[PDB]
């Protein structure tokens, strides 16, 4: 509970600099939570960690994703980008920015982390030594206060499904994306300051919500290897899937790439890093308006209605396939000019139904979708 | 004096590496003339020794623009950038491509400089030690000889103004953009061998010109931080402006960014590092044909017959507003392919007017504009 | 004879960094056979050993580049293009991936390579000392066995030719594309499990071939400096002529690079690394379908029929002219979604013709050309 180890970050004190740099070595059998890049960042390098969560049902969910990159230089923080969904569709979302970050690991192996802006709001999180819990304190004064858990109850603990190779831990060479907690019970108590019209709102997930932790980096910038990306955490019956898919930018020769996980009853039953073309692979197919009736679209020039998930596994025909359709719409932001081919970024409240040949499971599940304009 | 630090590129003998390079640190309160990457240039490295004139009446022009760029070395070497511009609307203007660049800091303190090629031709630079004055002397066989000055006669010295941290020198991360001689007088004396269809012209301009100088490195090309620029030097009655603002291209999330300063009579009374995000900050809206009916489009597809500068001083209702029109077509160039949406840059003799509340001065400026085809 | 140094790279073990990496110096008059990357390769760079043959009347062909590529790593390890025409106008091509990549110099000064899978399958290379031989066995389970050989016969050793400066052996700074073989004879057995209808086929070029051996590399990704390239080895009469010609992306300023070579009976005539606006410049001019008649169109965005390639003397005024026509689709794979500006890689099997003034020689050539979608 002493710190034994201590990042500490100004954005607004030098700490960028200009050419690359390599991060910390990935640590095999580890969480990996304390930041790979301690002392400085580059306009490159970026550090992630992530924590989301959402009903049973799928009528409400709040994210946060807490950010160490250079993005953020000239509003004077880094970023902590919150997201909030009502049952009745309000939608309260920000890039809040905070001057400091500081991550920690204690002696007793725990990590502590705090986002701190100069008028003294922040983030903070508190992760078990062993990843079975998460908790985070929101304290940002005219935006969101309260609190956030995530735990762990699996038999089979999170260690023991920790990445044991740089392989099992990448999207693609130099891009890590992990999911250290594996399946997550949930809960929130929040208040939002102004919501809607000027008005208050406070917001409620029970130990019995849905949810999941990333935690990620690179020394590579977004745009050299995606252009597309899709994420999404969710339950489907007995299953729990958590996927980062890229679509590749030019720079990387417009190749796919994934990181996924699924859990059948809380047992690791399919451990996928590479994409259909180590352990299993998965394929993630576009569903268009055309194809399937039911599921939004988003707002920018990506018009696909949902997706299809596929699990292959290695060394039979046995696989699992989930059918996503996005049911609400939670956040929607561009990312370039408006006009006919404009991008954005759309999260969602996915409905999310299949598991192996013949299942018909239901749950549903909270991601989003980004494309940026890269070649 | 003798030369106490030097720095001698050749390019044919391994003057650039494939490699990215850390420039030397930014240096508080100095002009920074010395080379930033002194023994060799990275595969993406700039650095640029900028001097443009104009006379009082727009009606002469000749600006120089000296680079050690990866881009010039790519191509043939050291370049120089010369364009020149005669009171019928005749231009010249060529690239000049040198094999040696070698820049001395002297005992003295002043600067010197020295884009040389095999068969002896030259241009050179001197500039005071407390950067009151800086000469160019151009010797180009078959292509132009002759002098320039720039002279600073402010009571205010130009050290007291310089940057005094990376945040005043800097457009964005990493990216130097720096005015350290201030309001200059200018005078030319060149010969242009020729000119037109065939033809010696003499070019002269009395020391009571006007114009500005430029000092500029990055490690990070151009491509990465812009796709579309603009830049003027200019006088307005007794104002002295000098901008450059640059619109992202997606390597920086479309982020808009700004270097500018304006002077009074000799004195800083503004200075911007940021853009208006509806120091001080600047605020550049592009003024269309359909709205304006005096101006010039450039030949690309950015149609825009001007722009309107703002200079927002913090806390202050009150700034100083200037309408810029393109008077007169300098040089004018293709960056893409032609075509409906082929990009290109275009110099520009503006005419400016305007000031603070109740003020309507009416000047020239010295300038251009740039886009390139990157999303 | 026992290795002296040795590179040996596994795609299970940390082969990959995800920041730059600065290869070893180029040698001067050496092949640079042996890695320039030689303990592990970066997320940009690249390294190619090239051995392409043909018969002397075009109706046979037969090439693999062998590569050490963060984007075939990406995408499954070290990766072999192998590509085989028939007289019939069947082609037979794969890119093949390998977990185990070694190149090794031994104590005599030869040079050998070994691109290895799990299950045992490998294509090997053996270069002789000096240059003037090398063979190829492929051993690869259900695609393709047999051996590839490679000989100079030249009364001036291959030693005399080699570049002697980074500019000799440079296609632009930083990115090294060379032809250390020269004028080669080639001979080829090989047996292929599958082609066409599910058929096995052998295919035989007898001591009496044409041909070329490439060897290339650079820290700096192809988008980064090309997005149109077209490479050529070919026999025209008593002429042996071999170049790479792109054209810039954006990245570049859209400039472009030339390496080429032209022997005269197995003397070097003519070595360009520039070109047409040091030794002498190449001129590479596209033909359409509407300026030639003879001459087969790619499948994608490019419509040309082939090309006009001009060796220039610096001093003198005559030179070599060669006319390039399209005569036999070899490869064809896009490389981009398809469209109305769909880029694709075409390879083909050229009819050439041309020399000096007064010289109408005619022979063939194995190449391809490229594009991919960076502006």
């Amino acid at each position: 509970s002493e710190p034994t180890s201590s990042s500490s970050l100004d954005i607004t004190s030098n700490c960028i600099i200009e050419t690359p740099l390599q991060p910390s070595d990935f640590l095999p059998k580890s969480a990996n939570l304390f930041p790979k890049f301690p002392e400085r960042i580059s306009v490159d390098s970026w550090e992630l960690w992530e924590f989301d969560t959402f009903d049973t049902n799928g009528s409400v969910a709040f994210g946060c994703s807490l950010y160490r990159d250079a993005r953020g230089v000239e509003q004077g923080g880094f970023h902590a980008e919150v997201n909030a969904l009502w049952p009745d569709g309000t939608h309260w979302g920000e890039t809040l920015y905070f001057a400091v970050s500081e991550v920690v690991e204690n002696s007793d192996g725990t990590t502590g982390g705090k986002w701190l802006s100069k008028d003294g709001g922040s983030i903070t999180f508190h992760i078990a030594s062993d990843y079975t819990a998460a908790a985070l304190d929101f304290n940002v004064p005219g935006k969101v206060s309260g609190t956030m858990e995530l735990r762990n109850h699996a038999n089979v603990s999170p260690t023991s499904n920790l990445p044991a190779s740089d392989a099992e831990a990448q999207l693609c060479p130099g891009v890590y994306y992990t999911f250290p907690m594996g399946p997550v019970a949930t809960s929130v108590t929040a208040t939002f300051s102004s919501v809607g019209a000027n008005g208050e709102s406070r917001e409620l997930f029970i130990s019995s919500g849905y949810g999941g932790m990333v935690r990620g980096w690179s020394a590579r910038p977004w745009p050299t290897f995606m252009n597309d990306a899709y994420y999404v955490v969710a339950q489907v019956g007995p299953y729990m899937l958590q996927i980062l898919r890229t679509l590749g930018s030019v720079f990387v020769q417009h190749k796919p790439f994934a990181v996924a996980r699924l859990y059948l009853d809380g047992s690791l039953v399919s451990a996928a890093n590479t994409v259909v073309g180590k352990g299993d692979a998965v394929r993630l197919t576009k569903v268009q308006p055309d194809e399937k009736s039911q599921g939004l679209s988003g707002k920018f020039r990506d018009g696909n209605v949902g997706y299809v998930l596929e699990f292959a596994k290695k060394d039979s025909e046995h696989g699992w396939t989930f059918q996503i359709s996005h049911k609400r719409a939670v956040w929607s932001e561009p990312t370039s000019a408006p006009g006919p081919d404009g991008t954005g970024k759309s999260g969602w409240i996915e409905a999310i139904s299949g598991g192996a040949k013949g299942e018909n499971y239901e749950g549903h599940g909270f991601g989003g979708q980004l494309q940026i304009p890269v070649p």
